């Protein structure tokens, strides 16, 4: 019945959830569905036998779905939907195949301190396609509402918008009017605002590995 999470901690601050992608996918999905809920963080290397039984690295997010546990970026979502008693919508169609261009793209580019400028605009080209899908369909990326498509991509786009926004400043241009407008919703939907990671612990938490 009640379901929730054993996740990476914000590094150096074990109260807010961590800078991992799949961590916020499933947290967002459950708070958007507004279910009763269970578990809490794995506190940064504090790994008793309970978490070593649950999480495969001892430091990887999982879902605790009615006391069964799974952990890979899609598996964590799809089985969570299947075993949720509230009606799920586990549908990744064309909107997700466009999303599969964008997801590794913006992660690589925020991580990249290349001469990335023409290639930053190659992410803009893939976002221009995404801009096209909402301006034809109306609502959120999956065409009618937040489904598994939006729930997969939006959590790591929050990590984009805090990290790239502070380290290597590139705001979303307003010519990509969809992408800017709906990211504004993602920053403050009641579910997303509650499940957001700490800004400082993505910025000074994910990039020091990228630096040194």
């Amino acid at each position: 019945m009640a379901l929730e999470i054993c996740v990476k901690a914000a590094v150096g601050a074990p109260n807010i959830l961590g800078d991992c992608p799949f961590c916020q996918r499933v947290l967002l999905s459950l708070e958007e569905k507004k279910i009763p809920y269970k578990s809490h963080l794995i506190n940064l290397g504090d790994k008793p036998q309970w978490f070593l039984e649950i999480s495969p690295e001892g430091k990887v997010p999982v879902v605790k779905i009615d006391d069964k546990w799974v952990a890979d970026s899609d598996v964590i979502v799809g089985i969570l939907e299947e075993k949720n008693p509230e009606p799920p919508l586990a549908t990744p169609p064309e909107f997700a195949s466009v999303g599969s261009k964008i997801f590794p793209s913006f992660v690589k580019f925020l991580k990249s301190k290349d001469p990335n400028d023409g290639t930053e605009q190659a992410l803009l080209e893939e976002l221009k396609a995404l801009d096209g899908h909402l301006k034809v369909h109306g609502p959120f990326i999956a065409g009618e509402k937040i489904t598994a498509v939006d729930l997969s991509l939006a959590p790591k786009l929050y990590h984009l918008e805090v990290a790239l926004g502070h380290f290597k400043n590139w705001p979303i241009p307003d010519n990509l009017t969809h992408v800017l407008n709906y990211i504004k919703l993602l920053f403050s939907r009641e579910s997303f605002k509650k499940t957001r990671a700490a800004e400082e612990h993505v910025i000074a938490g994910w990039e020091p590995k990228v630096n040194a």
